[PDB]
């Protein structure tokens, strides 16, 4: 009885989680800002801010970037409604663009054609840790440039349209040998429970070096959204007796806790060799698969290392009803399996905004026949090669 | 002597209890988010509980459940911490601020009367150190003006008045006529957040009391379905609004579970640490608020006091007289009007003179359970002995 996503916790995290138990600091303290920078070391980022969630994280991002009312922010229709919602919370109007034939990635010409005066943000989906094609995305926003119009102080330091990495499945992805992090102008993680690194909830927001941003003053913005808007003064935090402070905004509550952090910490000791494994339990996969109906994304290209968070598959020639059986069958023989994703259109939230499925036809055929098989570090060699050989008859049969 | 003003009193028990958690399957929202849930409203004598990752985000998703927004009022006290205002503002309603008594923290609920409009929607009480307001009175005031409502909303018309939702941060386990916090006001949200007297580290708990018009599965289901990004329900799922992520974790669970065990011996040893000061205190300048009324038995997270006659600058030197001595404290709160946020937003500190005048003399002393009889002893003696001298530094 296979499970999908079960979490890979050693003693190691124990140990780290009750020594910030023993220690003065449960909430924010020493270690979060210990994983932050070790992270940004780990991303190849100058400065890292460690979140509740990768939702968080997205969201402060544009909070900090002052897209709102009036601006839109283009995501994909092929994703989760993470990655859309955040635009919904600030105010700003989402803008969906579906997909390429042969790969979850926007269709390019499309998102160019989308681009108007309003538009602030792309927000690209690294999904399953295959890390998008940035070259195409970098010359889109500088095609465009003189659409864009400055509304706010951090949109004036780029003075284009600002790509943010949806990221949460992407953490050690490369492209081109980059870390992602390194690549978007901002970029969010999550470290949710079921991703390959994780701290059970939370999340990070990096963003790569750029000479027109002070990264400390950076970073000092971010503090403040997540933790109520607080500063204090240089004299305030001087002062033997530092009560006082101001609240500059009515801001959020996001930050991370060194209970967080300590499982952070370790996870990123121990995760070149989940990596690893997780590249091995892949390549075995795509053995098994070549030369048949089940066509898996590629983790390795010649652009990408993946992260190899999901073992996305489409099945060749599979109706949609045909796919639901398929996942049923699998079930029954103790094989736990998912999609990725409904596109958003389906989604109740976005077709009541006016979205409508039959925009984002592409979108639609990448779901009809998709099919996410288990991708963990707990799966045993011989678990594998029964997914491999179950989910090649029960797709025979089906058929 | 270096006594810390809210360190986290946590044993053995609770790292046995969230390593369990960690060799389990469910490190975030589990089995034991749940038994928390149920073990709370027990407490707490409400039906349901949601557990979440704040009191600010328990808060702010009342405030969304009952669909608050644009247009809307809710009125919230000038003295109180920035989180019960924040929320206000996140749903895109318009905070309604009213200035307090002269004796207590509590709103003038005169001026709360005035206050009140056709677009009043909440009224957002704060439990200040655990003390519980005057809910009789409360309620009183919302009935009175009942016709000044009108329902805007699904949940709004299962009430048909002003909603009370209590800020009750500081307040698990307080008490209003022997009935427990969580019970009295129409929704209350506590913050389990490190310094306060129960944790988790961070996190927080949304709780209603019993009502004959409310579905209590219901009601819950949409709290869950606005913590975890809008998913509703063996893949299949739909994603009915683009929520929020705000749920808590069986690791922030863990530590609750085995804090509401120890519980009720925290109360006991706060209850003796603010009886002790209260006996030191006595006949002194230095004026404790009650925690101990006719009406309320307070959970006693804050030992505030205010000095009889200090001034601003006075005040502000007597903290930091208490930190050479090895005394931290602090202030429970600048006004909301001196705050940037809140000036920029129109607010005049003038309007709540009141409010100012509480916080211009009021210093917080350390109340928590890793304090000794002997530690409580000397923050007393030397209280009463360091505004002695800034009182004749200042004649001078
Ligand atoms: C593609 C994508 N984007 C964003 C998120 C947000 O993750 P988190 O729960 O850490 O906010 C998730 C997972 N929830 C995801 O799968
Ligand atoms: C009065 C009051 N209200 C609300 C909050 C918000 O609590 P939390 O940090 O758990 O969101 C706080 C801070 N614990 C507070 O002191």
């Amino acid at each position: 009885n296979i499970p999908f996503s079960p979490p890979d916790i050693t003693e190691a995290e124990i140990t780290e989680v009750v020594d910030t138990l023993r220690s003065g600091w449960i909430t924010t303290g020493p270690k979060t800002k210990e994983l932050e920078r070790r992270l940004s070391l780990y991303t190849q980022t100058p400065k890292t801010v460690c979140l509740n969630s990768a939702t968080a994280a997205l969201e402060l991002i544009l909070r900090v970037l002052e897209v709102g009312p009036g601006d839109e922010v283009i995501v994909p229709a092929m994703t989760y409604t993470a990655s859309c919602s955040v635009i919904t919370h600030v105010g700003a109007t989402p803008v969906m663009v579906d997909i390429q034939a042969d790969t979850f990635e926007m269709d390019y010409d499309l998102l160019e054609q989308a681009i108007t005066e309003k538009t602030k943000v792309i927000i690209p989906v690294e999904l399953a840790g295959i890390v998008c094609d940035y070259d195409r995305l970098f010359q889109v926003v500088e095609k465009k440039r003189d659409f864009f119009t400055a509304s706010s102080k951090w949109q004036k330091a780029f003075n284009r349209i600002v790509i943010v990495s949806d990221s949460a499945h992407a953490l050690g992805s490369t492209y081109k040998g980059q870390p992602s992090g390194s690549i978007a102008d901002f970029t969010s993680f999550s470290f949710h429970a079921v991703k390959n690194f994780t701290t059970a909830e939370g999340g990070s927001a990096t963003w790569k070096a750029n000479p027109v941003i002070d990264d400390e003053e950076m970073y000092k913005e971010f503090q403040i959204l997540s933790l109520h808007g607080q500063t204090k003064d240089a004299l305030a935090k001087m002062q033997l007796g530092s009560w006082e402070y101001d609240i500059v905004t009515p801001a959020y509550k996001c930050n991370m806790t060194d209970i967080m952090a300590s499982l952070g910490l370790v996870q990123l000791d121990r995760y070149p060799s989940l990596l690893q494994r997780r590249k091995d339990i892949v390549d075995r996969y795509d053995s098994g698969f070549a030369g048949s109906r089940i066509h898996p994304l590629a983790h390795k290209t010649e652009t990408v290392e993946s992260s190899r968070h999901l073992y996305i598959t489409r099945v060749e020639g599979a109706s949609l009803e045909e796919r639901n059986l398929i996942i049923q069958e699998l079930a029954k023989a103790g094989i736990a399996s998912n999609v990725h994703y409904k596109p958003l259109p389906l989604l109740t939230a976005y077709k009541n905004l006016g979205f409508d499925m039959t925009n984002y036809p592409k979108a639609y055929a990448f779901f009809e026949n998709e099919i996410t098989l288990p991708l963990h570090t707990k799966l045993s060699d011989e678990e594998v090669d029964y997914i491999i050989e179950t989910f090649k008859t029960v797709s025979e049969k089906v058929l």
